[PDB]
């Protein structure tokens, strides 16, 4: 029985478990991504260092929920990683697609935290994640702007370089 | 449309275009404030400055939301900004009722974020506003108070020297 | 009334604070193309951060004209800010027509200093603002130019990548 | 017979040598100022060293018209620089009205260019001249104004250790 936990329902103890297994799913969503502009025949490797680095990030994210679970008292339980699947612009919009994914789990996260009246994981949320998870979001949806209007070809690979020098 | 938005209402996208417009409209009563001690008749420099680089951070206040409203995916509409109108004394008068003002509208900002289960907005606005516009406010308390206490003239000239070094 | 004013007719006092009206509503119009070109789905950074920084140094333009108004012996009037209105090539060319409209205000400015026999407020227009007006024109009217150049698409993004780093 | 000369008007040869005597006048005042103030009864070293050096500065000046009428091939003719004759606030006022009658030889002095066709002339006296002439004005302006502001007694002398550590 925990010495440290005071104010954390089984309810915000249980939406940390689920952001936890949401950070990994998409982590792993990045890995696919970086190892597939990583292919010789793509050659994409801004692209694939982008989403090489997001994939760290996303792994830092669970760790950060792991550490905040312990610290509150609760206990982490781990499920599976379930596996993953122009191709720029797609693998874009498909990133700008997790993050969103991940930001309406954040706030379903937020709002567990509201209801059971545990307002440090509320500002926790607010604070850590929810303020780097829009500032990502508009980070890719103008990454996703920028290869429709490069267009095919050479100006995705421009686009592509740029990534990789930044 | 928009590619970033998500869980941002218009009420919300709408309270911030205020908040913009009430912002430029305070960074220009602050500059009209500089205009009149940077006076030849008037001289007090200490106040001019002090008014001046007030301005500049309100208008820093308007660029940051800007740069929100375009991050969460929100569409920046701009308004008028209106003409504005001891003099020392009343002028950190008028500057607390107007930094004050600024924090009422901040608070309903804050509102509706609340109120539309906004929390980044609400988190926003408490973290990188509303605590800046507490300090803010008592130090030009304190300001207000000093030049009653100095009284006028020599006291009032010694309280803006002081000002213009620091 | 005032200890310094010498040889500072009305019409020059009353022209200066229709050039701070000038460039205080040429700096709003470039906050207005900074808000655009920041959009999530415009993403063209570096035309933003360039209308970004043009604002600044307008609003810079209408601090240095209120230090010489009261440097004088004058009186600062403040007018109401007006709210203002490929996208790239059409901002520039937007950037462009203000540019020259603030230089054809600057002339009345300077010819009503001519006809007032002020040698001095025609000399610091001359000096201080007539010779960066007629090279930030140049200067746009070159980005003008480079923009209908490169066309379209892929060489739109590329001219604002390099304005970006630039 | 001048090597040099060259579109250089009898007019404004002789304008430039009126000017030189009212510097050297001007200069002399200062000198008287700082003789004052510099007494043992009068103690105000602060005013003291501000006339002494603006004493100088004057001498400056005059050594720059010199150094000009000079360049432009004409010749220098030299006149008697005659004796000059709150006592704070009183000097001060009187060091504004120097300024202001230095500034309307000035004045003078550029007509004379300007209807002998010397644009050259004219832009040395609205460069090298008028410009620093209107900021000297302002700051003795805002001098007269802070000592009227500070009062008699404590306020003077207040004002006087400011300066002279300024
Ligand atoms: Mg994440
Ligand atoms: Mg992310
Ligand atoms: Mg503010
Ligand atoms: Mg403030
Ligand atoms: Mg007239
Ligand atoms: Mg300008
Ligand atoms: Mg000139
Ligand atoms: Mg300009
Ligand atoms: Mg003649
Ligand atoms: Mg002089
Ligand atoms: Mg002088």
């Amino acid at each position: 029985v925990s010495l440290a936990r005071q104010n954390y329902a089984d309810d915000s103890e249980s939406a940390i478990n689920e952001q936890i297994n949401v950070e990994y799913n998409v982590s792993y969503v990045y890995h696919a991504l970086f190892a597939y502009f990583d292919r010789d025949n793509i050659a994409l490797k801004g692209l694939a260092k982008f989403f090489k680095e997001s994939s760290e990030e996303e792994r830092e994210h669970a760790e950060q929920l792991i550490k905040y679970q312990n610290i509150r008292g609760g206990r982490v339980v781990l499920h599976p990683i379930t596996s993953p699947p122009g191709d720029a612009l797609y693998a874009m919009e498909l990133a700008l697609s997790l993050e969103k994914l991940t930001n309406e789990k954040l706030l379903h996260v937020h709002s567990v935290a509201d209801r059971n009246n545990d307002p440090q994981l509320a500002d926790f949320i607010e604070s850590e994640f929810l303020y780097e998870q829009v500032k990502s979001i508009k980070k890719i949806a103008e990454y996703v702007a920028q290869l429709r209007l490069v267009g095919k070809g050479h100006g995705v690979w421009h686009f592509d370089q740029k990534l990789l020098h930044d």
